[PDB]
């Protein structure tokens, strides 16, 4: 059947703006964790997040945004910088049916849909509602959000599995392609960053709470004295093309994905099982005869999952294990856009030759003995690289991608 | 090359919370629309609702059911049926890798979102909120509360289309049969109901408002006077299973999903372009060389939309337009749940050979003259059905289902 490449990326993270600044952002480990007033208003424990530094006004047409919630904006600035980054113009990609759009969140528009409750209550009702709050909450605004504008013609929904999320959009581009359906599928995600949807974390225990005086420390993936994950907000979206279709074009190709696993735990609502991350690695790793050079891990700076996975990346790969990193200590977790930010994140060490490094370790957790976790940039020739994402639900999802032959 | 077919459903409806109920329903024609005293209140103008009449309590394991908003808790239920309907035992379902489940809901639940915001902002703060908001609230909700409890190994996540959710949750499932990913895959959707979702319809005017004194007249697709779409609430599930694997265990089939559509109008927010319903339409009968015998249309009852989707059938058909009914005059507008839902009406007419009737034409609408809409039960040996969910944001899904020999 068809290969899957990817032509084009495009981002808006807690560490960036678009790829040059996430590049500078990686290679340098910098922290895009900051102090937030807003959460410590709400009166969460938490008071830190990844937050995108941008000032989005004016930056899309008043008649597009106008139906649009943060996560949707977000993806809608990074399918634009995909699209330019695969140097494709509206005559080849706009009412193409060949062409289409799976990007999603893993929490809709929390912010939105207390906004539409919270006008309704009031003496207005409807009137202080507004005929917009549809689109920006429901669990599809991503995808309905960005294929309108964007004169999608080809497939156009939404897939949702929290924190596998765009990992997930992007396989399912991938099966697309496979299936012959579709030349293009532009795959990702966003999410928005707002104490509506963050407190619903912290109330589970999930946030860490106590580096709230030093923020950057907060999120400390592998670090013994972690306690939860830091919660951001981003986007993030891919160009996934037919291989034939792309080299006929002379597309700039970052990679083929040659592996898509999707697995699920049937286990425990919130903490992993290790037996499904199992099965998801190794179905991604199946035919690829390359052996893993990085890893982008799930871990999330929690106690029991990051030690869940540490522990199914030893039975899958045993000694043999590859340099692991969890970029997730200077972006912080952010929920839905987090596959595909972490997708890109690998593509660009995969295309920069280099391992971003694992921040905020003082102290290794024991659990992570007999594995190569990086901890300092480092210069490296990568080939083929594994990004894991697993989400509440027990929802597994990881992409292998390889450098094209 | 893999065949899908369809071996057991389940379904949780405004008109029946088994097929059985479902079936006399459709028969005869029966509205599940009822005055809501709660949108009331809450200050809407749309007062009616298609609402579920099952008191859930108890029927979910407590230690399951409490990380579940409504939408899980009707696709679950649903599921359950699904599954016994199926004859799946659970060591044929369960722990087994070649097994997944793809579901969602259109708006997962804005009941519970607000809710960890009212309590949040309250006296107890965090306390108030509860560990139990995230896996009520998040997108995924439905899939991910279905997953764990039946032990699935396989596929697992939701998809996400407004009212064509649950369509695109069955068409993709059938992928993975075709990708031979997966040998069973359960596919469905919940969608709560509740005035914080609802209200948020009313604010944009999609919502019927004329008819409050009068319920189960509201919802009247292709009437002259239709206002709207009734809101409703439930879920569904259907068991889409590799045609190999389904003939081995005895399973009893429904019938083959023989084309499936999915397409983007790329032209206005939240109405429908009709294009992209003519192409979706076109790319499930692609390879079906069979006539359509009966088609389940998206039509939700409101002005603008049923004549896209009438303009979009007359394109598609031409001079062999099949008969048409809507189902969504008797039930309601179940969003995310719709598509598997209408899958589900239509199998059973297919099942048990008749049309059910689209009810509430008073005055049929002039841009439907010269189609074949059926207003009255009618009894007729089918085997070619489609139905049609196009929803905001301009995504479609056309699923079309044929009977198989003997
Ligand atoms: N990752
Ligand atoms: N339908």
């Amino acid at each position: 059947m068809k290969r899957a490449v990817i032509t084009g990326l495009g981002i808006v993270s807690s560490i960036g703006n678009n790829q040059q600044e996430v590049l500078a952002s990686l290679r340098e480990g910098r922290s895009g964790i900051t102090f937030s007033q807003e959460l410590k208003d709400s009166g969460m424990r938490s008071h830190v997040w990844g937050n995108v530094k941008l000032d989005t006004t004016g930056l899309i047409d008043r008649k597009v945004v106008r139906f649009m919630s943060d996560a949707s904006i977000y993806a809608f600035l990074s399918m634009e910088q995909a699209i330019a980054d695969a140097g494709l113009s509206p005559e080849a990609y706009q009412n193409n049916p060949r062409v289409g759009l799976i990007a999603g969140s893993g929490g809709g528009s929390p912010r939105f849909q207390v906004f539409g409750a919270d006008a309704m209550r009031g003496p207005r009702g409807l009137k202080a509602v507004g005929p917009y709050v549809v689109t920006k909450a429901m669990a599809s605004g991503v995808s309905a959000c960005l294929a309108t504008p964007f004169k999608i013609h080809g497939v156009n929904y939404s897939i949702s599995s929290a924190c596998a999320t765009s990992a997930h959009c992007i396989g399912n581009a991938v099966e697309q392609i496979q299936l012959g359906k579709q030349d293009i599928v532009f795959a990702g995600g966003g999410e928005e960053l707002c104490w509506e949807m963050a407190c619903e974390f912290d109330a589970m225990g999930a946030l860490s709470t106590k580096y709230n005086d030093t923020p950057e420390k907060a999120s400390r993936t592998y670090d013994a004295h972690r306690d939860g994950f830091v919660i951001a907000g981003g986007g993030g979206m891919v160009v996934v093309e037919e291989l034939e279709h792309a080299l006929a074009r002379g597309a700039h190709i970052y990679a083929e994905i040659v592996g898509y696993g999707a697995t699920s735990d049937g286990a425990d609502m919130v903490a992993p099982s290790g037996e499904g991350a199992v099965r998801c690695m190794k179905m991604a790793m199946h035919g690829v005869d390359t052996p893993i050079d990085y890893l982008n891990s799930h871990g999330t700076s929690t106690p029991v999952g990051d030690v869940k996975e540490l522990a199914a990346i030893r039975e899958v790969f045993g000694d043999k294990s590859p340099a692991i990193s969890a970029t997730r200590a200077m972006t912080g977790h952010s929920l839905g856009a987090a596959g595909v930010q972490e997708a890109i994140y690998s593509l660009l060490m995969l295309e920069h030759g280099f391992i971003a490094p694992s921040i905020n370790i003082e102290e290794l957790d024991e659990q992570a003995a007999g594995l190569n976790i990086v901890t300092e940039t480092t210069d490296r020739e990568l080939t083929t690289v594994m990004s894991n994402s697993f989400g509440f639900g027990g929802t597994n999802a990881t992409l292998v991608m390889r450098k094209l032959k």
